[PDB]
């Protein structure tokens, strides 16, 4: 297990998201689904030039999996996935610029719900989650687990769990007062409202 410090700007962003009073938390799901959609777009495009990139799985979809016992909501996709370099360095480097712009926009009166316009919507996960675990598998790399409960650091390790083939799993360990997002009716409501035109099948798993 390797432990890393967040870019200073990203740490600041995470603290803002965790500490700011903002009741419209439901937008987190839209942002994560958007991330998945983008990842699916990417593997789909790449497969047009190199069909073998789908040897790791041809189905392009998104699964939403609530678990009341573990108090987790999991967003699963069969998108392009992320390499170790993506997880440790490269996405954070990109996120640095977006974070700065977002935090400046907020100071100018922008709304937290606009986070996606700045390319850092992933971090909206911390509106509802005390810990986020990201399991990911890219064609060119091994299966990794990224994890952070904020506080300025994150970890990355090779994943021992069951193989995914290709794609990403975002596991939200929900805050105690955010369990409404484990309810079928609530998730359906949010998907219908914010994600009705996503171009991939979204399957909401039922509990038990
Ligand atoms: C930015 C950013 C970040 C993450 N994703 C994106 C967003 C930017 C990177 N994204 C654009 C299209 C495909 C790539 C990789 N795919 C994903 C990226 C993100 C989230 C989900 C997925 C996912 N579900 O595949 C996650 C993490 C690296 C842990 C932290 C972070 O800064």
């Amino acid at each position: 297990v390797e432990t890393f410090a967040f870019q200073a700007e990203i740490a600041q962003l995470m603290s803002l998201i965790i500490n700011t009073f903002y009741s419209n938390k439901e937008i987190f799901l839209r942002e994560l689904i958007s991330n998945s959609s983008d990842a699916l777009d990417k593997i789909r495009y790449e497969s047009l030039t190199d069909p073998s990139k789908l040897d790791s799985g041809k189905e392009l979809h998104i699964n939403l999996i609530p678990n009341k016992q573990d108090r987790t909501l999991t967003i699963v996709d069969t998108g392009i996935g992320m390499t170790k370099a993506d997880l440790i360095n490269n996405l954070g480097t990109i996120a640095k610029s977006g974070t700065k712009a977002f935090m400046e926009a907020l100071q100018a009166g922008a709304d937290i719900s606009m986070i996606g316009q700045f390319g850092v919507g992933f971090y909206s996960a911390y509106l509802v989650a005390e810990k986020v675990t990201v399991i990911t598998k890219h064609n060119d790399d091994e299966q990794y687990a990224w994890e952070s409960s904020a506080g300025g650091s994150f970890t990355v390790r090779t994943d021992t769990g069951e193989p995914m083939g290709r794609g990403t799993k975002v596991i939200l360990h929900l805050k105690e007062d955010q369990t409404e997002y484990l309810e079928e009716r609530r998730i359906k409501e949010i998907v219908k409202k914010h994600s009705q035109f996503i171009g991939y099948p979204i399957t909401l798993f039922v509990e038990k």
